[PDB]
Parts: C-alpha cells; structure tokens; sequence
C-alpha cells in the first residue's frame, strides 16, 4: 500500500513512524513517502520548547487528556535510556505561578512530584501569589525531528520536499492513504476556519545556571501570553507571546521587548544573559485537534485521509497519543480493504 | 589593627569580608591582609561543586545547623539579585536516595519544598526504594572565590602568596590578630589530632540536559562515598569518593572507575557525555569545626588568634554563619582592647 504523508514536523514524522512500525509486517508491501515543504530547522517543531504541559482545564474532547498522558508516559519510560540525548529528552522540575487560587490541573498525577508553592518559593516571584511546583519533560524538537527522520531513513521511508496544492493531486498520482499533518497551513488544503495561528516570538539565550521552569499565568493576557522561562540542552528559552491570526513570520521588535522584559523581571538575573537567537511560529490553534478520516471522492476511486493537524502549543506534549491515534485508524482502514 | 588572615579559600575569604564589613567603620585604621599559599583555581574550594546540604542528622555542636541555615537564608536572598551568576549562585532540586527508611532530616524545613519520593520516581531508581526531593542551592566556588577576592580587594583589602611556617613569625611581623582559615593545613600550624583529609575526587563531564542532582547514600559506604552528580553551571560534577588520612593530591585511575560506573549506574545517560576535567581535594574532616578564639603567647606580647578550620564536607553549605561568628569573636577581641 502507498501512503503519503504531508508534513514533516512532530506531527507528521510521529504518525509516520508509529505507523510503519505497527503495519509495515503486516503490509504486502507498505510504502510512505513524506511529503513536506519545510523539514527540521524551519519547521514550527524547531521553534518550541519542548516543554510537556497540557492546558490547566478539562477540554472540549477529554481523549486528548488520554492522549497527553500516554505521551507522558511513553516519554518518561525512555528518559533514562542512552538514547535520550538523541531525542533531546530529559526531566525538568519547575514553577507555574499564578495571582490567586486556582484548581490542581487534571493532570497533576501525570506528572511527577506535584504540589503546591510555599510561601518562602513565593517570596522569590514578588509579582505572583499562589502557584505549583511539579517534575516534568522536555522533548527538544531540533533533536527529537532529526530522530525521527534517522528511524524513518532507515525503515525505508523516503522524504521528498514539496509544496502539496491538494489533496488530488496527491491522489492522482496514486496515494492510497494521505495522511494530513500539514499544522496551521491544513486550510490550504481543504478550508478550515476553526484553524488559526497563534502566533509566537521567543528569544534564546545563554543563562546555563538556570535550572527550572517558570510559567506565569495571567487572565487578562491568557494563554501563552505572559513571561516563560524554559531551560534547555543548549540554551534558556524566553516567550510569552501569543498573537491569533497573525501570520507574520518576522520577529517582531515590541515583541521582543515584551519578552525581554517580563522575563528579566520574573528573574533578575537574566539581565547579562547573552542573546543567541530569536525566532517566531505559528500554533496551530483548533477549538479541538483534528484527529480524524474522511474518504475524498476523486475519480473513480475514493482517497482515504487521515487528518491529523490543530495541537496549538501542546503538539510536542500531545503527539504520541496522536500518533497511535492516527495509526488505529490506519489499521481500520486496513480492515475495511481487508487488508489485514 | 592590623589583621592577618591564614587562608583564601571559602572560609578565609568569607571571614576576611565580615570582618571587614562589620569593624571598618569602627577601627582607627582596620589593616587586613590575607596570606596564603593557594589562591583560586588551586584550592580546595575550587573542586566543591557547592550543594548546599548539611549532614542527615543532628550533630555535635548543633550551632553548626544554625550556621548552615544562616547561609542558606542568607544565599537564597540574593538568589534573585543581579549579582547571582557573579558569586555563581543558583537554585537548584534534585534527589537524595536510601535503601530503606529513614527520619527527615533537621533542615527539612531550611531548604525549600522537601518531600518524600513518590513511587513513580522512585522506579526512576531502580537500586534505592526511599528518598526525598527538594530545592536547595549551589554557590560555585571558582565563582564565590572570585566574586569574594574582587569584594576585598575594593575594600584595600592586600593580599600576599606565601606558606606560613607559624603564627609566631606572624605575630613577630606585627599582627595584631591572626585569623587561621587554613583548611586541611591547619595542623602545620598547631598540631590537631582531630583534623583529618577526606580525600575526594570529582570528574567535571558535559551533560547539560541534566537539571537535577541525585545524592545516593549507602551505610556500607558512608558518608560523600557513594555516587552523585551535581549539575552545575558549565558542567556536571561525578562524584563519590571519601578517602579518611589519604593525602594524595593525584587523579586516581581506579577512583575514576568507581565514580564513573556508579554515575552511569545511577544515570544511564551519562554513558555518552564528554568528560572535561578531573581533580582531587582534601575535606577537612574534623568532629566539630574549630571556630574559636586563643591568645598565642608569643614574647611580652600575646597575639590574638581566631581558629576557624575543620569544616569537612559542608564548608560552602556552611561558610556564611561561620563567618559571622568569627566575626562576633573579633569585636569581642576588640571590646577587650577596649578600642570600641
Ligand atoms: C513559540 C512556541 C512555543 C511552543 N512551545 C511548546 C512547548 O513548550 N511544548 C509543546 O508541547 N509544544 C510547544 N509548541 C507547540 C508545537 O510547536 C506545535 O504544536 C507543533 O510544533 C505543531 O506540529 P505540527 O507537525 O502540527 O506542525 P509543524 O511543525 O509546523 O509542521 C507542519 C509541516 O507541514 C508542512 N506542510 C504544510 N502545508 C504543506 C503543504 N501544503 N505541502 C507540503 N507540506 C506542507 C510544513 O512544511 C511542515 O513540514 C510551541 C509552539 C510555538 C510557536
Ligand atoms: C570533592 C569535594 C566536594 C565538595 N563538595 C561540596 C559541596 O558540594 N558543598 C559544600 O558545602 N562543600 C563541599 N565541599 C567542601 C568544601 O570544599 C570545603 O569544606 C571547603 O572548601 C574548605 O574551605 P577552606 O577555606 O576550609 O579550605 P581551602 O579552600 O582548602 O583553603 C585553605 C587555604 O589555606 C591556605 N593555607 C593552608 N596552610 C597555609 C599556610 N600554612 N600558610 C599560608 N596559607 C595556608 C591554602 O593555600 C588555602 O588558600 C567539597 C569538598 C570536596 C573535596
Ligand atoms: O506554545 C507554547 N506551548 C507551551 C507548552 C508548554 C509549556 C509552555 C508553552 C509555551 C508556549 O509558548
Ligand atoms: O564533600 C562533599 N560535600 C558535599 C556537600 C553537599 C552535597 C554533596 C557533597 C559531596 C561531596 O563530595
């Protein structure tokens, strides 16, 4: 069987790769091809943390909660394994402050070690009053993309770099399964205005005695819109900014200060931390993620896709439980060709 | 008056500066000046990775937990400040781990956020089945050091590479009051018995995705001679060794072997990370810190000396509180001169 899939950041390697895994014994033969227009550094997937935190709140879909959490899971059991590094995986611990009370997240038993701060953790963030301490994971998308494609290469799956018009003429040229994990640009492809991007600036700076992570929260601005502070492998992310329809991927100066600024607050001694780099994305951001079939007509012959795009900034924390989503209903697919 | 102070590692510099910081503004004229053999990157201070934790258990002198928590309390305050990477102050959680069961320690309530491990993370370790996790603090010594050499040195305060060979030639060259900060020596100096090396050794390895530290501890072993790791701000520090009366200054093979394999033990993903350096210090094991005063007797004259020596492996942990006492025993050495 000949599938496609379209996109090459977490979303799209991950289904790819779950899927190969779980079928390729039991496909004649199976052949994938990822099509992608950008691969690695310019993907939305190079741009993020890496940071595993789903949204504090019981969403629209609670399969998403699941999702989060076997991700988690398969995370964790992996973070001691050498291996790790490769992936760009290891364990963080660190602050989420907020002004006034506020319910434990539904997630507070996924994550390792959760409490509440104390008043004398409180007294370092003069501007917060009330907030959580927990253990959590990074998955450094620069690392953990230039994994996948390694497995990938080597379980035969080739990448080609195109920009898909549409979902016909991939079709046309024979895709039996597309498998859609085309991010914030999916509207191109058949319109969604559920879709849209939030668009974020974050800066990257050297800051290597800084050990944990710090996410503010604040109603008036929302949702990663106010000062974050998340260490990695290499480098201090600093963000705190959330744009909706905004398509500009241009680092934008005020942004920049806002940045800047609310961190160096948050932590003092950011001040003399040396700027390495600085770069925008684009969350693609959904009321739900689409995770989902749908049969496109075309011809004679009706096209099986498989969407899978709309993780706003949680792809990263979310896209394992996706993947193995997206690789049941490839197996179902399979069942009803009788394939299998 | 004219001061001299024995020693430029943590404790001389430290005391120096109080001494310094309390009594100018009182004294005619304050001269001090510090003598010592090794300055910076050659003492014992500059291979400390510089954890704060005290022993487990309630000690001999128990002003010895007050001291501790009077750094603590006094470090965490500047935490924050835009000095921190300066004096390479930094917080920082991690893990102790046991076999089995055991009482919290006296300063479970100095550190910030102690608790027990849970089960989750515990499998995370597959050889201990108890621990703990908190938040504490690490002051860099190179940092410190240099952080406290530039403090002095603004504050006229002289300084002169030399070995002592006795308090006489330098209560003979006019020194009013000698303050002994000299480590492991101090012995030379005076003959103490209960003054011993515990020799350790480190490797300084890069493992930047490291955020944690993880102290094991082992009743068969003992105390500082079962692995550890302690992230740092340019590198990780492998641990594990405490050699009682060894006086070898020398990078040990067989001792690099036993961190080495108890680290990676302890943290599989170590297996690949480059090792940068390694050294070798002495601890100066003491049953209690000698921090108190004596008059030498020295010719018609008696020479005022303030000890302040034996602090094993909890100098950098303990440094501060010492120095504040070593400072009240100076102004009362002053109120007896009655130049006060
Ligand atoms: C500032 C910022 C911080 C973030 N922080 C975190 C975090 O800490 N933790 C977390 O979990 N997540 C975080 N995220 C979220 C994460 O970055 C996204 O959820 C995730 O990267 C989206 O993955 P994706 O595969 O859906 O998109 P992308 O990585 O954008 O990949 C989309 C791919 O589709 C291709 N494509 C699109 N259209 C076509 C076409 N028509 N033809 C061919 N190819 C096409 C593109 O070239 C690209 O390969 C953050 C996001 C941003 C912007
Ligand atoms: C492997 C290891 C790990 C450690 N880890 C930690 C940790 O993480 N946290 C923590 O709290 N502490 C730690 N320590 C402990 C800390 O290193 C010591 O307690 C502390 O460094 C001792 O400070 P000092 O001033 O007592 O000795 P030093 O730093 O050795 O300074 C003694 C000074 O006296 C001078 N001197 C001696 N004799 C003479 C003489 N006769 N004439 C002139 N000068 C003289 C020397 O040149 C030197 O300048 C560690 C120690 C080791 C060895
Ligand atoms: O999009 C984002 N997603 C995140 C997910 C987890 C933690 C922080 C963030 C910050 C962002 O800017
Ligand atoms: O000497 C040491 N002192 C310490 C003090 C605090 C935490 C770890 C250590 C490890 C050592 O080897």
């Amino acid at each position: 069987m000949r599938v496609v899939v379209i996109g090459a950041g977490v979303i799209g390697l991950s289904t790819a790769l779950c899927i190969h895994e779980r079928y390729h014994s039991v496909l004649q033969p199976l052949d994938i091809k990822v099509y992608a227009d950008r691969f690695t550094p310019l993907t939305t997937t190079d741009v993020a943390a890496g940071l595993w935190q789903p949204y504090l709140s019981d969403p629209n879909n609670p399969q998403e909660a699941d999702w989060s959490q076997q991700t988690f899971d398969y995370l964790l059991s992996h973070v001691h394994s050498p291996n790790a590094e490769n992936l760009g995986l290891f364990l963080i611990s660190g602050y989420n402050l907020f002004h006034e009370a506020i319910p434990d997240p539904s997630w507070k038993d996924t994550v390792l070690g959760f409490r509440k701060l104390t008043p004398r953790e409180l007294d370092m963030f003069p501007d917060y009053g009330y907030g959580w301490f927990h253990t959590s994971l990074i998955l450094e998308g620069k690392n953990y993309l230039q994994w996948l494609t390694e497995r990938l290469t080597e379980r035969g799956v080739k990448f080609f770099q195109r920009k898909v018009e549409s979902f016909e003429e991939v079709a046309r040229e024979g895709a039996d399964v597309i498998v859609n994990c085309t991010g914030v640009w999916a509207g191109a492809l058949q319109r969604d205005p559920l879709l849209q991007p939030g668009r974020g600036q974050i800066m990257k700076v050297d800051a290597p005695w800084m050990k944990h992570f710090i996410l503010t929260h604040d109603p008036e601005r929302g949702i990663y819109n106010s000062p974050y502070i998340i260490p990695g492998t290499q480098t201090v992310t600093l963000g705190g900014i959330f744009q909706l329809g905004n398509w500009s991927e241009l680092n934008n100066i005020q942004d920049h200060n806002t940045i800047w600024e609310g961190c160096c607050r948050l932590e003092p001694t950011l001040k003399n931390a040396r700027i390495i780099g600085e770069r925008t994305g684009f969350r693609p951001v959904r009321p739900q993620i689409r995770l989902e079939r749908e049969q496109l007509r075309t011809g004679p012959s009706n096209t099986e896709v498989i969407h899978n795009y709309g993780h706003g900034g949680y792809g990263l924390t979310i896209h394992w439980g996706c993947a193995l989503e997206a690789a049941k209903l490839f197996g179902r697919i399979l069942e009803e060709k009788k394939l299998s």
